[PDB]
């Protein structure tokens, strides 16, 4: 769905 940002590391969430 997108970009998400969590430990530090923004990373796709789920497309």
């Amino acid at each position: 769905n997108g970009v998400c940002c969590g430990y530090k590391l923004c990373h796709p969430c789920a497309g």
